[PDB]
């Protein structure tokens, strides 16, 4: 049997696909620790590694695999459901099995996601520090036209202090916060003038290795949904431009307070792919 976890339904993308819209013809990369190919809930297609020692269609952290389920968990009698089951899906390993990566590995994997026409990139990694060539891989790939999502970071909220990481903190990529089954902000998620958009991140279910699957907590888990939910309007709205999907996913989310803690709100992607 395949089960729905809760983030499907929360950000509607049920009722997208329901439309018949699920990301197919959609490329997205998830930057992170690989992911399992051999996985039978899920349909790797390519990708690159440049953690070295290391091939991307390995996983021995867990962490790629999980956010890699959460945008494209296979439609089946099995397992669990993403986001957009349809999506081509790449495994760019960026980060080795302890979950750990050079920043220059990082940018690596960047290039090569633009290089190789990917249409959305979820980072579900970041740090407190950026790097003038991380900055630049993903300004490049957001002006060449990729969706360029990121975890806004698990460090929370301290009086006013802007606890956004790197790369989110860029304004060519869209900061993801984390919302709850309740749809409530977890108290983990990072605050700031950067902060975008919400979406599930505790509690999420998901693949994982090997052959199975976890519960995850954090933005990191935030992140995957609002990539899967730009492959799905890109699978309805082929034509439109990086910023035209992005401003879909924030002018159509669902208030929730200020900006500084919530950004726009929970995605809504039946409403953002109308
Ligand atoms: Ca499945
Ligand atoms: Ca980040």
């Amino acid at each position: 049997a395949q089960t729905v976890p809760y983030g499907i339904p929360l950000i509607k993308a049920d009722k997208v696909q329901a439309q018949g819209f699920k990301g197919a013809n959609v490329k997205v990369a998830v930057l992170d620790t690989g992911i399992q190919a051999s996985h039978p809930d899920l349909n790797v297609v390519g990708g690159a590694s440049f953690v070295a020692g290391e091939a991307y269609n390995t996983d021995g952290n867990g962490h790629g695999t999980h956010v890699a389920g959460t945008v494209a968990a296979l439609d089946n009698t099995t397992g669990v459901l993403g986001v957009a089951p349809s999506v081509s899906l790449y495994a760019v390993k960026v980060l080795n099995s302890s979950g750990s990566g050079s920043y220059s590995g990082i940018v690596s994997g960047i290039e090569w996601a633009t290089t190789n026409g990917m249409d959305v990139i979820n980072m579900s990694l970041g740090g407190a520090s950026g790097s003038t060539a991380m900055k630049q891989a993903v300004d490049n790939a957001y002006a060449r036209g990729v969706v360029v999502v990121a975890a806004a970071g698990n460090s929370g909220n301290s009086g006013s202090t802007n606890t956004i990481g790197y790369p989110a903190k860029y304004d060519s990529v869209i900061a993801v916060g984390a919302v709850d089954s309740n749809s409530n902000r977890a108290s983990f998620s990072s605050v700031g003038a950067e902060l975008e958009v919400m979406a599930p991140g505790a509690g999420v279910y998901s693949t994982y290795p090997t052959n199975t699957y976890a519960t995850l907590n954090g933005t990191s888990m935030a992140s995957p949904h609002v990539a899967g939910a730009a492959a799905l309007i890109l699978s309805k709205h082929p034509n439109l431009s990086a910023s035209q999907v992005r401003n879909r996913l924030s002018s159509t989310a669902t208030y929730l307070g200020s900006s500084f803690y919530y950004g726009k709100g929970l995605i809504n992607v039946e409403a953002a792919a109308q």
